[PDB]
């Protein structure tokens, strides 16, 4: 199945200190076409994806802090640092959010760039992921 996922580019001003571990301040409206028997998994792009870890990286790469793209409230997903996929199979179409992992710090920031590549997933941990749909660039400015 070809999972067409709608990932919205979200440029909005927040603090990473306001991110108190479990605080969704980047609710991405993800709509997934199909996926009837498929898991949906998110991946970060080269900007904030190092080998298999995603985080909030600054426009000037001054600070990096790991986050989790976890569903706001609708289901449970298997959290990996490289991919985020539900154990469920089917069209998910809902809202996930950026939660900072354990509230890092928030070191005097400015602009943050976390490009999120949409796609589906077809196995478990072995990285059976396929980039599909739209790549949404979540931009986290502090103001």
């Amino acid at each position: 199945e070809e999972c067409q996922v709608r990932v919205g580019d979200l440029t909005v001003a927040k603090t990473r200190g306001q991110l108190t571990d479990a605080a969704p301040i980047g609710p991405v409206t993800v709509q997934a076409l199909g996926c009837n028997a498929r898991q949906v998994a998110l991946k970060a792009d080269t900007d904030n994806f190092e080998q298999g870890k995603f985080f909030l990286i600054s426009d000037n790469n001054r600070d990096k802090l790991y986050v989790n793209i976890r569903p706001m409230d609708n289901s449970a997903w298997t959290t990996d640092n490289g991919v985020f996929y539900k154990n469920d199979v089917g069209s998910w179409g809902g809202t996930i959010g950026i939660y900072v992992d354990g509230q890092q710090t928030n070191t005097p920031p400015g602009n943050y760039t976390l490009t999120l590549t949409g796609g589906y997933w077809a196995k478990d941990n072995k990285q059976g992921f396929t980039p599909s749909g739209t790549t949404g660039t979540t931009k986290l400015t502090v103001t």
